[PDB]
């Protein structure tokens, strides 16, 4: 019982948010990319900058929620491609243009809070799912390999948005496959395997959602 959507064409290359707290935007566009592949058979890089600049309910480089982003894409009737609205790592005025529309959204769903079983079902039945975790531990930041687990990780401190692109097991330890946005240089080629079914480690299932398309 495992799935890895990277093998299935559902996941774009790892991005780098740079000096901007825009991880929520990369998480959101990641989920939307997965759904684009699932619904149309093909994907491309969607634009986190469009979300950074135009989701007024969020705080641009100062943070935000993924659900607010999905909600924006729904009400705006679209989101631009990366190529049509390039990432510059700082908030600017909203420059959305319908000509560059590359995806749409018809709403979203939130996973039941704290429920890793429901999160697993969502990853299996939907595709990549946007999640929020505590990434503040030093041990998280210098991760390079294996299945990450640190007891001191705080499930009530959801300070970093990332993307669950699969799940499985490695040498007996169950895990989530997690796409970060700190560049391909971070972790294992941009990814981290995070402990699964170990009492909601790092709050992996506390703020999880996916877009409808």
């Amino acid at each position: 019982d495992s799935v890895d959507y990277r093998k299935k064409g559902y996941v774009t290359p790892v991005k780098n948010q740079g000096q901007c707290g825009s991880c929520w935007a990369f998480s959101s566009v990641g989920a939307l990319e997965g759904q684009l592949k699932k619904k149309t058979g093909k994907l491309l890089n969607l634009s986190p900058q469009n979300l950074v600049d135009c989701v007024s309910e969020n705080d641009g480089c100062g943070g935000g929620y993924m659900t607010n982003a999905f909600q924006y894409v729904q009400k705006n009737r679209g989101i631009d491609s990366e190529d049509a609205y390039p990432y510059v790592g700082q908030e600017e005025s909203c420059m959305y243009n319908p000509t560059g529309k590359a995806a749409k959204c018809r709403g979203y769903r939130e996973i039941p809070e704290g429920n890793e079983k429901a999160l697993k079902r969502a990853v299996a039945r939907v595709g990549p799912v946007s999640v929020a975790i505590d990434a503040s531990l030093t041990s998280f930041q210098f991760y390079s390999k294996g299945v990450y687990y640190d007891e001191s990780c705080n499930s009530d401190n959801l300070n970093h948005a990332v993307l669950a692109v699969g799940y499985g097991i490695q040498k007996g330890n169950k895990h989530w496959i997690i796409k970060n946005s700190w560049g391909e240089n971070w972790g294992n080629k941009g990814y981290i395997l995070m402990a699964r079914n170990k009492n909601n480690a790092c709050g992996i299932a506390n703020l999880a959602s996916f877009p409808k398309m």
